[PDB]
C-alpha cells in the first residue's frame, strides 16, 4: 500500500541520479534500488535483450511488493516502458519524457542536443519525444559508449574522464546548442566535466532528476504517497555485481557514509 | 484518441482559470469547457448534491468523446474526484493536490492560508492534503461565500469587490501567513484585489493554474497528447446559463474577442 517502497532499476549506478533527487524531493518515501551491474552496459545490447533484463529486474522488485516502479534507465525506458506499464497494476515511470519536456522549456535558440547510449540513440526516443512536442526544435543526438565504463570504474572525476568527454563531445562543439540532455542516467555523474566541455552557456538537462517531479505528482494522482514521516525501514540497495564497488560509488555520490548494498543474482 | 479534446467542468466561469493556463502551456490541445452557471454556486450545496451535478457535467462531456476530464472546481474535486476517477476509463484531474504541492514548496514560515467555498473548507480537503505532505505547516482555512457571486455578476474589478474582499479577508490579517491558496477556481479573477488586501509579501497560489503542469505530464504518462499542431476543431464553451453573460466574462478574461458559448441543459 502507501507505505510500500518505490522501486528503481538501472544497469548500474546510473539510476542513482534519479534516487539522489528523490532523496531530496521525497524524503519520506522508502526506496529500493537495483542496479544490474553484472550485465552493465545495457547500451550496446539488443532491444529484446534489454527488455528481458529489465523484466528480470522488475520481477525482482515486484517480489519486494513495491507500489511504483521507476525505470531509472534511458536505455531500458526506450524499449521496455510501454510493455511493462501495460502489464503492471502499479504505476511505471520512465525517464525520457520528463527530460524532453524540460529541455523544450529551457531552449532559447531551439538547438537541443541529446547524449546517450547506443541503444537510446538507436531507438530515437528523445528525437521522437521532442518532435511530438515542438517540431521546430533542431535535435542533435550522439551516442557516447565510453561514458558508462568510466562512471562504473569510479573514475568520473579523473583526468581519464575529462579526456574521454572532451574527445567524444567534440562532435557537438560546432552546432551552437544552448541545451544538452544527459540522456543516460550515468551521465550526471560526469556533469561537471560535461559542463566545462560544453561551456557555461549550455543548459544541461538531467532527465533522471526531472523525473522525480513526475513521480511526486503520480503519488498524488494515484493516491499512494507514504505518510509524511521517515519510513520505519531503511532504503535498500541491490546489485548483481560487487557490493563493495557499488557502495564506494553510491556512498560518495549520494553523500551517505557507510551505505551498504547487497549482491544478488538475476537469471 | 490523442486528437480528442480535454474536457473541463466547473460551476461557472471559475474553471476558466484552469483553461486560460492550459491555452498557455498546451497550445495544441483541444479544449471543451462546461460551466453549470444555472446551478452556481456549488459552494453552499450539500456534498451529495455537488457529486450528482458534477457527474452530470462529466457525463455531458464524456458524450463529446473527451480523452481526459479536468474537474476545474475545488468544490467538486473535494467531494467527487475519487469516485469519478475510479469509474472512468480516462484520466480525471482534480485541482486541489496541485495547489497543495505548490503551496508547500513556496512557504518559508510554514504558515499557509487557504480560501475557498463553504463546501471546500467544510471538506477540509486542503488541510488534509497539506498535512499529508508537511504536518509542520500550520494551515489557516477560510470560506468566502461572497466571492463567487461578484465574479459571476462580472464585478470582479469593481469597487464593490474591493470592499467585500477586504471585509472577508480581515479574518486572515495578522496571522503571519506568507502563502495563501486561492482554493476556489473563481478566485484568481479577484487576484489583484486579494493580493492588495494580503500583502505583496504573500505568495498567492492559483490551484487551477498549477494543475495544468500535472495535466501536461499526464498526457505524456498516458501517452494521449495531441499532435504538435493547432487542432482542426476550435475550443468549445458550454453553460447552463446565459450564453451572452458567459461570453462577456470569458472573452474578457481569456482575451478572446467574440468568443462564443452554447447554452445547454443538464438534468
Ligand atoms: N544508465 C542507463 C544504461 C547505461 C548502460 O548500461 O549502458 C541509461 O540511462 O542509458
Ligand atoms: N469554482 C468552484 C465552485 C464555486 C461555486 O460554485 O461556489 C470552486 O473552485 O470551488
Ligand atoms: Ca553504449
Ligand atoms: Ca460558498
Amino acid at each position: 500500500s502507501n507505505q510500500e517502497a518505490i522501486g528503481l532499476i538501472d544497469s548500474g549506478v546510473g539510476g542513482l541520479t534519479v534516487l539522489k533527487e528523490a532523496l531530496k524531493q521525497l524524503p519520506n518515501e522508502r526506496l529500493i534500488y537495483l542496479g544490474d551491474t553484472a550485465r552493465c552496459p545495457y547500451g550496446p545490447r539488443p532491444a529484446e535483450q534489454v527488455v528481458q533484463f529489465t523484466w528480470e529486474m522488475a520481477d525482482f522488485l515486484l517480489k519486494k511488493r513495491i507500489k511504483m516502479l521507476v525505470i531509472a534507465c534511458n536505455t531500458a525506458t526506450a524499449v521496455a516502458l510501454e510493455e511493462i506499464k501495460a502489464a503492471l497494476p502499479i504505476p511505471v515511470v520512465g525517464v525520457i519524457l520528463p527530460g524532453a519536456r524540460a529541455a523544450v522549456k529551457v531552449t532559447k535558440n531551439n538547438k537541443i542536443g541529446v547524449i546517450g547510449t547506443l541503444g537510446t540513440i538507436k531507438s530515437a526516443s528523445y528525437e521522437i519525444a521532442i518532435k511530438s512536442k515542438a517540431p521546430a526544435i533542431e535535435v542533435t543526438s550522439l551516442a557516447c559508449p565510453k561514458f558508462v565504463p568510466i562512471v562504473e570504474s569510479n573514475q568520473y572525476r579523473s583526468s581519464v574522464a575529462k579526456k574521454i568527454v572532451a574527445e567524444t563531445l567534440q562532435a557537438l562543439q560546432l552546432k551552437g546548442l544552448d541545451t544538452l540532455i544527459l540522456g543516460c542516467t550515468h551521465y550526471p555523474l560526469l556533469r561537471p566535466v560535461i559542463q566545462n566541455v560544453m561551456g557555461s552557456h549550455v543548459t544541461l538537462i538531467d532527465s533522471g532528476a526531472e523525473t522525480v517531479g513526475e513521480v511526486s505528482m503520480l503519488l498524488d494522482y494515484f493516491d499512494i504517497a507514504h505518510t509524511p514521516e521517515a519510513p520505519t525501514q531503511p532504503h535498500e540497495f541491490y546489485t548483481t555485481g560487487s557490493a563493495k564497488m557499488f557502495e564506494e560509488i553510491a556512498s560518495s555520490w549520494l553523500g551517505i557514509e557507510n551505505l551498504k548494498a547487497q549482491q544478488i543474482h538475476l537469471g
